[PDB]
């Protein structure tokens, strides 16, 4: 006395097709933008393109595969495994791309001087090619023998009248739930997500620490100037200048103007240090006053350009952290439900409508990333305008 299955099926099928169209259109626009604008052609966005290629494949293949496996049609169990598991291949690829982006950004903020030599486009494409081969091996592991094809549901296969060697193609009838929980969720999804959480925490820690160091060196320059103007003994000017020369060199360690600025700064510190060692207090106090002009016309510009760059890395890393968060928000419900089905055999199985609500929610993840770029990355947003208005 249940309502006809095709009614609820029509809603689910229609919602899936709507998601597939939006996932294809949005992520093709991402790939078109990277191809068009040279400012978007860096190593980081090569993983973003690999991320967009997987979401395009979700709408082109994974979502039609989801509609197919919802019917329970008769099929050879191994071809039925590919239909069920190919979305795991695409999802795993996205995990590798997201982990590489966070690692790339950690390298850009921990060792920015060595980034361009270490992280190159040739090495990135190799990483992406390797991670795609690993994603196939991980997602299609049930095809290697870790499946329930050896224990078919003979009642379901005879009721639907399947042929010899065929089974009723159902995700939970062919894909073992211990693979989905232990291997896929715990090892291949949950652990990499916790790793990205650790990488981003180190990124924000590295940014907060470097921002504090610039202010410490900047305040050390100005506070030690007051020590010189109010000094009385030659050693009071010598010790104050010694702690400035270190703060001057430790700050530097149109790019020649920033180097020429520290040369005048440290060159003036050595001048006053020579006068302070000779005992000339007044002549060293006046020599140290010339540092104020150099601080304004040179050092103050570096303080706020290096601060502006670090703040851009914080803002950009937060935008990329949202993509990881929305990935977790879209996929965790489906994983959590699998944990209930596997770990609590005495719990009632999650209802049909909730299963397909979680399945649909995981597919919406292929729609959100182009919106994050448009709202949080100006270079993506301006290129999106240029593409659309033209
Ligand atoms: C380049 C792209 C677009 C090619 C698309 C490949 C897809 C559509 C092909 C490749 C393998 C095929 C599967 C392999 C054989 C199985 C078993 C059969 O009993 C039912 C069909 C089924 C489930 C096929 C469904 C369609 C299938 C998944
Ligand atoms: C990551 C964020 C969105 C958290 C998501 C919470 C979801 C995944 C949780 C909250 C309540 C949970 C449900 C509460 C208990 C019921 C009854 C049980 O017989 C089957 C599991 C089922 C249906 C759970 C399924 C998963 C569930 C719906
Ligand atoms: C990303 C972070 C939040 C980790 C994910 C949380 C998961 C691993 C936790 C949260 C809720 C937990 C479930 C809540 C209680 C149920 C019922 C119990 O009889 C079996 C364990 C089971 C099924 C737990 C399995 C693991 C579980 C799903
Ligand atoms: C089976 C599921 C789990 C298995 C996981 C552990 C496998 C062990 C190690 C595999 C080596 C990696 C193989 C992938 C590399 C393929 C070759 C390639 O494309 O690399 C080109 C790169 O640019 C350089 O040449
Ligand atoms: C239909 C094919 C059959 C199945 C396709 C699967 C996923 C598609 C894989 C495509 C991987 C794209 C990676 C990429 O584009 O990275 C290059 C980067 O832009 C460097 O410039
Ligand atoms: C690119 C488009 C992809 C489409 C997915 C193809 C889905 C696979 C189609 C299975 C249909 C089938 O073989 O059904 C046999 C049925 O049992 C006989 O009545
Ligand atoms: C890179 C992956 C890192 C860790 C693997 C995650 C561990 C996967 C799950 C832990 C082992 C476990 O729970 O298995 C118990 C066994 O199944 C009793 O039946
Ligand atoms: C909501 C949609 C319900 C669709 C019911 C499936 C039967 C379609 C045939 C018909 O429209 O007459
Ligand atoms: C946000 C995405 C909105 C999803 C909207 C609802 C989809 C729920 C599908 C439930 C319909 C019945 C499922 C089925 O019969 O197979
Ligand atoms: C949007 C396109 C229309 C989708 C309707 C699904 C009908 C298929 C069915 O359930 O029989
Ligand atoms: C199906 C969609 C396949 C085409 C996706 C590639 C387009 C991206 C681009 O225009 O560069
Ligand atoms: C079927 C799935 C196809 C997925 C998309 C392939 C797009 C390849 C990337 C094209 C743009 C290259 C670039 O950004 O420089
Ligand atoms: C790119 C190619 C675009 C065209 C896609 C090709 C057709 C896609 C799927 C068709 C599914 C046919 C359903 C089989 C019905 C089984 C039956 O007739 O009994
Ligand atoms: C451009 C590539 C995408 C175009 C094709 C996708 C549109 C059709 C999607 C899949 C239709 C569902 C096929 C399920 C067949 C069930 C077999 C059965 O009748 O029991
Ligand atoms: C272009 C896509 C147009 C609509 C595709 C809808 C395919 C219908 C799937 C029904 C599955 C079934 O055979 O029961
Ligand atoms: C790239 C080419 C993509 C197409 C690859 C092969 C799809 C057809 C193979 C499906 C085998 C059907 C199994 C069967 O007859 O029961
Ligand atoms: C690129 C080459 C694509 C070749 C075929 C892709 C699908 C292979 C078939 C999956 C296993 C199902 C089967 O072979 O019976
Ligand atoms: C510049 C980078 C281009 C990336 C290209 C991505 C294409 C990767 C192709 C598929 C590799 C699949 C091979 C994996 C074999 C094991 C899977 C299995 O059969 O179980
Ligand atoms: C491009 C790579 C595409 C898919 C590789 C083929 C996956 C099939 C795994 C082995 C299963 C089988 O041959 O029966
Ligand atoms: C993420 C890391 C998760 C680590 C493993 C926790 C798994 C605990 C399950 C114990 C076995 C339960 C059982 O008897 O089936
Ligand atoms: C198969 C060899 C694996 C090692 C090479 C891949 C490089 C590291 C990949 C991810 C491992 C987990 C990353 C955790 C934080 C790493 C960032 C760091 O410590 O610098
Ligand atoms: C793996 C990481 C688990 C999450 C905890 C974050 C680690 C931060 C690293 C650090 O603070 O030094
Ligand atoms: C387990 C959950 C997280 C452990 C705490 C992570 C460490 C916080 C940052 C450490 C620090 O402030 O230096
Ligand atoms: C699981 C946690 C989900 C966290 C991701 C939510 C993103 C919030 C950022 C925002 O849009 O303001
Ligand atoms: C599992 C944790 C995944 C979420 C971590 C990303 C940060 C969330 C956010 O900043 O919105
Ligand atoms: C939209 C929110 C949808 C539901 C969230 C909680 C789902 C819990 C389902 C309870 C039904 C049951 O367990 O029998
Ligand atoms: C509903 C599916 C996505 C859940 C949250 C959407 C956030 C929208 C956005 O950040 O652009």
């Amino acid at each position: 006395d249940g309502a006809p299955p095709i009614m609820g099926s029509s809603v689910y099928i229609t919602v899936e097709l709507a998601i597939a169209v939006l996932a294809i259109l949005g992520n093709v626009l991402v790939c078109w933008a990277v191809w068009l604008n040279s400012n978007l052609q860096n190593v980081t966005n090569y993983f973003v393109v690999s991320l967009a290629a997987a979401d395009i494949a979700v709408g082109v293949l994974a979502i039609p595969f989801a509609i197919t496996i919802s019917t329970g049609f008769c099929a050879a169990c191994h071809g039925c495994l590919f239909i069920a598991c190919f979305v795991l291949v695409l999802t795993q690829s996205k995990i590798f791309s997201l982990l590489a982006i966070a690692i790339d950004r950690y390298i850009a903020i921990r060792i920015p001087l060595r980034y361009n030599g270490l992280v190159t486009g040739t090495r990135a494409k190799g990483i992406i090619a390797i991670c795609w081969v690993l994603s196939f091996a991980i997602g299609l592991t049930p095809m290697l023998g870790w499946n329930n094809c050896g224990q078919p549901k003979e009642g379901k296969n005879h009721s639907q009248g399947c042929g010899e060697g065929q089974v009723a193609c159902l995700f939970e009838d062919v894909v073992p739930m211990n693979y989905m929980v232990y291997f896929n969720f715990f090892a291949c999804v949950l652990v990499p997500l916790l790793l990205m959480l650790g990488v981003y925490l180190r990124i924000f820690l590295a940014a907060r620490r470097q921002l504090a160091d610039l202010e410490d060196n900047w305040e050390t320059l100005n506070d030690n100037l007051k020590v010189i103007e109010k000094a009385d003994n030659a050693a009071q000017v010598k010790d104050a200048l010694t702690k400035m020369r270190a703060a001057a060199l430790d700050a530097q360690k149109e790019m020649k103007d920033f180097r020429h600025g520290f040369d005048i700064l440290v060159g003036q510190i050595d001048d006053a240090l020579k006068l302070a060692n000779e005992g000339k207090v007044k002549e060293a106090q006046a020599a140290a006053e010339q540092l104020k002009t150099t601080r304004n016309a040179y050092i103050q510009k570096y303080l706020e350009r290096a601060r502006s760059t670090l703040q851009k890395e914080v803002h950009a890393a937060k935008s990329l952290a949202i993509i990881v968060g929305l990935f977790a928000l879209c996929w965790l419900p489906l994983h959590i439900i699998n944990c209930f089905t596997f770990f609590c055999p005495d719990c009632s199985h999650a209802p049909l409508w909730l299963m397909y609500l979680a399945i649909v929610l995981s597919h919406t993840n292929s729609v959100v990333n182009p919106f994050i770029y448009a709202y949080r990355i100006r270079e993506f947003r301006q290129t999106f305008r240029k593409i659309i208005r033209s």
